[PDB]
């Protein structure tokens, strides 16, 4: 920082600064995303269970290979309340951003 289980996060990644969303990814983990400025999306975590991992990807459909992704990053999710930030520009040409838990 600084498919079953995947959710579309374009509402925040491709939104103007100010954009906010919140997802319950399983019974233990809630992830809020908030584009706090033009350069940055804050990930807000509440995890009431064991350590898990968040995996952020960006998808495209191709003519030859079907759906393919690029890995943006992946991040430990310890128990408790915390956050970290992603450097992703508000005006990116990339779409179909997704997040999912590892486990």
């Amino acid at each position: 920082q600084g498919n079953i289980g995947q959710v579309d996060i374009d509402s925040v990644i491709l939104g103007r600064p100010g954009a906010i969303g919140s997802w319950e990814l399983n019974n233990f983990i809630t992830i809020g995303l908030n584009r706090v400025n033009a350069d940055t999306v804050r990930v807000n975590i509440r995890n009431t269970g064991r350590t898990n991992r968040l995996i952020i990807t960006q998808w495209d459909n191709t003519v030859t290979r079907g759906d393919v992704y690029e890995l943006f990053g992946d991040y430990a999710l310890i128990q408790g309340r915390g956050s970290f930030c992603l450097n992703i520009r508000s005006d990116t040409g990339r779409e179909n951003w997704r997040m999912q838990l590892e486990n």
